[PDB]
């Protein structure tokens, strides 16, 4: 919990008053605050959203002339990875790799998700999926672009299962992703580095949460809890 936090909000389907109550949301400490959304509700939220704290962030592109769309339209984040894109559209380590190394060719800051399924925790292969599927992403990118980089490490094992996540479990796998980019990119980008949750997790466990070494952020819902999830992040 050293660089700067990012507290990032996925709206997947008001959204009125939801950018009121951030808009009227006081923030002391130093935090990266997100908005990501879909395109139809992109508009809306660059209309009405404004509080210092906070950007804008997309969730796919298809090619790269939305990637220049978006640039244009003023979006400098986007959202990459996400599980229901993986896994419910197929978006293999690859693909993957090669739009986060497009968007950060075209001027984006990127959160990359990774994380195992629990078929895939169970069989006791976390380590091996999690680290294939970030070695996948880094095989596209140089040193540099690590600057420009996010990683959201979304524990997809607990989604649909009813299982869920204890903060040593947690740390235990940004942990793992720390060392691996030590290790394999460097230690002074692994140091720059920001792990985000992107598990379920409400403001009190939040915290609790954030405690961790290894832990700089959320990737959560947007929806009212998120004003205590970015309260977390001190």
């Amino acid at each position: 919990s050293k660089p700067q936090p990012i507290a990032a909000a996925n709206w997947k389907s008001s959204l009125s008053g939801l950018i009121d109550l951030f808009n009227s949301t006081s923030i002391n400490h130093d935090v990266q605050c997100v908005v990501a959304s879909t395109f139809v509700h992109l508009a809306m939220t660059k209309e009405r959203l404004s509080h210092p704290k906070f950007v804008i962030a997309a969730q796919n592109a298809g090619n790269t002339d939305a990637l220049a769309s978006l640039k244009d339209f003023g979006v400098n984040w986007i959202v990459l990875g996400h599980f229901e894109r993986r896994w419910y559209y197929g978006e293999t380590n690859e693909i993957v790799a090669d739009k986060v190394a497009a968007a950060v060719a075209s001027g984006f800051m990127v959160i990359a998700c990774i994380g195992e399924t629990l078929q895939e925790r169970e069989s006791g292969r976390t380590a091996v999926v999690v680290l294939t599927q970030i070695a996948a992403i880094a095989k596209k990118l140089k040193k540099a672009d690590w600057a420009k980089v996010v990683i959201a490490y979304e524990p997809v094992w607990a989604i649909g299962t009813g299982k869920v996540v204890t903060p040593q479990q947690a740390q235990e796998a940004h942990a793992l992703i720390r060392s691996w980019v030590s290790s394999k990119i460097g230690a002074d980008v692994a140091g720059e580095l920001r792990i985000l949750y992107g598990g379920s997790v409400n403001g009190k466990n939040a915290r609790t949460l954030y405690q961790q070494r290894d832990v700089n952020g959320f990737l959560a819902g947007l929806k009212p809890e998120f004003v205590d999830i970015i309260k977390a992040t001190q």
